[PDB]
C-alpha cells in the first residue's frame, strides 16, 4: 500500500523530474504512495546504469522509471529482460519486442512516412541524429525502395562544439549544391533549436524550404525565429493544448514556483517531462487495479547480488506486467492503451504547420485511420472561376467528337476556346464555358427591357466574360463595355 | 534584425549603411546570408595612429 | 555483465571476447571505469572508446575505396544490423558527395519461414528499380544465405 518504485532521471533532467514530483501528489489517492529512490545519474555510460539498476535491486523496489538512451537501451532491456523487473519509461521505442520494458512514448516511425505522402515528396534531406538511434532512419530509407524517394541522409549528431558555426554551414552548403529545398531534420531539442540557427544566418529559411521537425512535440523549441520567414515548417504533438486534461493541468503548471520544481513557469510542456506525468498516472492505475483483485505483490530482503550465479527471478514475475499492459487511463496525452508488447497502441499524433499566426493544427495520424485531415475546410481563398458565357457556332467555339466522354472545361474547341485558353493566360485567371440557353447573340425586348442571351447572362449577373463573336454595336456598347476587336468583320 | 527575421538578407539584396562607421554594429548576422552589405566607415584600423 | 564481474573477481589483467551491438555499450563502459584492458576481434567502435584494443581493423574506408574503383553510382546497399550501422552511416555521408543513389535495404531482421518470401521479394523489388551492383554487407552465415 506503499509500493517501492525506483527511477533513474538523467543528470540533466530538471523540467522531466519536476512532472514526475508534480504528478505524484496530483494524481494520488491518499490510500497508496509511491515512495521512490530517484538517482541522477549520466545515461550515456553502461556503468552507472548498472550500478544504479543494482542499489535500486539491493532495496527492492517495484518498477523502474528510468530514461535510457542509445548507449544504454541495451542495458536496461538486458537486466530489466531476465531479472523480469518491470520498466516503464517515455524514452525510444525499443527496436523489437524487448520484454517487461513500456515503452510510453509514441511511434514516431508511422507518422512521418504518413505525413511525406500527403506532401508527395521524392527529394529530401534527412539530417538526422547518430545519438538518439537510426531505428528512424531505418524506415525511411527501407521504405523508400517502394515509394522511389531519393533520401540524402547526412549524419549530424557528431559536431563538435567549437566547429559547430563552420560545419553546419557547409553542411547546408553542400545541400545548396544538389538543390535540395526539403529537409526533414530529425534531432532531439536542443539540435533542432541549433540548426534552426544556422538556417537562418545562412538564410535558408525563405518562400520554398520545407522542413519537418519530426519530433513529437513540435512547439517545444524556439519557433518564432522561422515563423516570419516563409518556410513552411511542418511537426509532429502529442501533448495539444486545446483539449480537456492538458487544459486543466497547465493552469495547475502555469502558477508553480521557479525553486520548488525547476523549470515550471512555462506555459509548455516538453514532450519528454508531459510523458513523466502521465506516465505516473500509469504507474499506480495498474497497481491499484492489481489490489481490486487481491495480489500481495511483496518480497523480502531482496539480495543486491543482481549478479548471482544462477539468477533467479524476484518471484511473481508477469502478475505486474499484466497489470502495467491493460491500464486504459486517459492522459494528456490521448488514449494511452498498450499491448502484450509495451508498445502504444490508438494514440493521437496531430501533424501540425507553421502559419504566420501561430503553430496551426491540420489533422492527425492514429493507427486504425492514416491520416485525417480535420483541417478548417473554410480556408478557400479562391480566384472564382469565372463564367466565360459563349454562343456555339463553328469556326469558333464547336462540340468536340467526344462530345460524351470528357467533361467541363476541355469539352469544347474552336476560335473561342484557344482565345479564351489565351486571354487567361495574360488575364490571369481561371475559367470555366458556359454555353448560353437560347442562342440570340444580343436583343432587348420589345417593351420588357429583357435582354437575350449573352447580353442577358452578361448585364445581369451570372458571367464575367463573353469570349464569343459579339459585334460591337450602340446598342450593346451601352450596358456592356467592349474589348478593342479582335476581328473586323 | 527584423530583416533577418523575414528574410530579406538572402542574395539579392543590397544595403547601404550610410553610417560614416559601418563596423560599428552586428554585422555578424547578415555576413553570412549572401546579402551585399555596403557601408562606409572613417576610423580604419589597418593604419598607425 | 555477470561474466565480466566474475573475470573482476579474479583480478584480470587483459580480457579477450566478442561483443555484438547489443553488448557494445556494457563492456567499453565497463572496461573504461574500472580499467581493465579488453582485446576483441569484433565490429570495431564508433567513436573513441578508451581502453578496448580492437583488432578486425576497419572495413570502412575499403569499400569506400573499392567502389571508386569500380566507378559506381547506383548501389543496392543490402545490409545487416547486427555488425553496427556504422558502415551504412560512412556510405550514406559519402553518398551525398560522390553523387551516389544507395537503396540501403535492411536484410537484418527477417526469419526463417519468410526466407524463400522476403528474399523473393527483395530481389524483385531491385530488379524493379533495376539495380545491378548489390553491396551485400553481412557475416559470413547471413551471406550465404543470400547467396
Ligand atoms: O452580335 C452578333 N454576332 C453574330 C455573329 C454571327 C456569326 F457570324 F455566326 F459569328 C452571326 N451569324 C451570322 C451567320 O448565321 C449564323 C449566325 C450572327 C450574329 N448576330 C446576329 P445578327 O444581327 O444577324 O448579326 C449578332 O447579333
Amino acid at each position: 500500500n506503499s509500493i517501492q518504485i525506483g527511477g533513474l532521471f538523467p543528470r540533466g533532467a530538471d523540467q522531466e523530474y519536476s512532472a514526475f514530483r508534480v504528478g505524484m501528489v496530483q494524481f494520488s489517492t491518499s490510500e497508496f504512495r509511491l515512495t521512490p529512490h530517484i538517482d541522477n545519474l549520466e545515461v550515456a555510460n553502461s556503468f552507472a546504469v548498472t550500478n544504479a539498476f543494482c542499489s535500486q535491486f539491493s532495496r527492492g523496489v517495484y518498477a523502474i522509471f528510468g530514461f535510457y538512451d542509445k548507449k544504454s537501451v541495451n542495458t536496461i532491456t538486458s537486466f530489466c529482460g531476465t531479472l523480469h523487473v518491470s520498466f516503464i519509461t517515455p524514452s525510444f521505442p525499443t527496436d523489437g519486442t524487448h520484454p517487461f520494458v513500456i515503452q510510453m512514448r509514441p511511434d514516431l516511425k508511422g507518422a512521418l512516412l504518413s505525413l511525406i505522402e500527403y506532401y508527395q515528396w521524392d527529394k529530401f534531406a534527412y539530417l538526422y541524429d547518430s545519438d538518439r538511434g537510426l531505428s528512424t532512419l531505418q524506415a525511411v530509407l527501407d521504405s523508400a525502395a517502394e515509394k522511389k524517394w531519393q533520401v540524402t541522409a547526412i549524419n549530424v549528431g557528431n559536431i563538435n562544439n567549437d566547429k559547430k558555426d563552420e560545419t553546419y554551414r557547409s553542411l547546408f552548403q553542400d545541400l545548396e549544391l544538389k538543390k535540395e529545398r526539403r529537409v526533414i531534420l530529425d534531432c532531439e531539442r536542443d539540435k533542432v533549436n541549433d540548426i534552426v540557427d544556422q538556417v537562418i544566418t545562412i538564410g535558408k529559411h525563405v518562400k520554398g524550404y520545407h522542413y519537418i521537425i519530426a519530433n513529437l512535440g513540435f512547439t517545444d523549441g524556439d519557433l518564432l525565429k522561422i515563423q516570419f520567414g516563409g518556410a513552411e515548417v511542418s511537426g509532429f504533438q502529442i501533448v495539444d493544448y486545446d483539449d480537456s486534461l492538458v487544459s486543466k493541468f497547465i493552469e495547475r503548471w502555469s502558477t508553480l514556483e521557479e525553486k520548488e520544481y525547476p523549470g515550471a513557469h512555462t506555459a509548455t510542456i516538453k514532450y519528454t517531462s508531459a510523458l513523466t506525468y502521465d506516465a505516473v498516472q500509469v504507474m499506480t492505475e495498474a497497481f491499484r487495479n492489481l489490489r481490486k483483485q487481491r495480489i500481495e505483490i511483496s518480497r523480502r530482503g531482496n539480495a543486491g547480488d543482481c549478479l548471482a550465479n544462477p539468477a533467479v527471478p524476484w518471484g511473481q514475475g508477469v502478475e505486474i506486467e499484466r497489470a502495467l499492459k491493460q491500464v486504459q487511463v486517459e492522459g494528456l496525452s490521448g488514449n494511452i492503451k498498450f499491448d502484450q508488447n509495451g508498445k502504444r497502441i490508438n494514440y493521437t499524433i496531430n501533424i501540425m504547420e507553421l502559419k504566420t499566426n501561430g503553430p496551426r493544427k491540420i489533422g492527425y495520424w492514429s493507427e486504425v485511420d492514416k491520416m485525417v485531415l480535420t483541417e478548417d475546410d473554410t480556408s478557400g481563398l479562391e480566384q472564382k472561376t469565372v463564367v466565360v458565357t459563349t454562343i456555339l457556332e463553328s469556326p469558333y467555339v464547336m462540340m468536340k467528337k467526344n462530345h460524351e466522354m470528357l467533361e467541363g472545361n476541355e469539352r469544347y474547341e474552336g476560335y473561342c476556346v484557344d482565345l479564351a485558353a489565351e486571354i487567361a493566360k495574360h488575364c490571369g485567371f481561371k475559367y470555366k464555358l458556359t454555353i448560353v440557353g437560347d442562342g440570340k447573340y444580343g436583343a432587348r425586348d420589345a417593351d420588357t427591357k429583357i435582354w437575350n442571351g449573352m447580353v442577358g447572362e452578361l448585364v445581369y449577373g451570372k458571367a464575367d466574360i463573353a469570349i464569343a463573336p459579339l459585334t460591337i454595336t450602340l446598342v450593346r456598347e451601352e450596358v456592356i463595355d467592349f474589348s478593342k476587336p479582335f476581328m473586323s468583320l
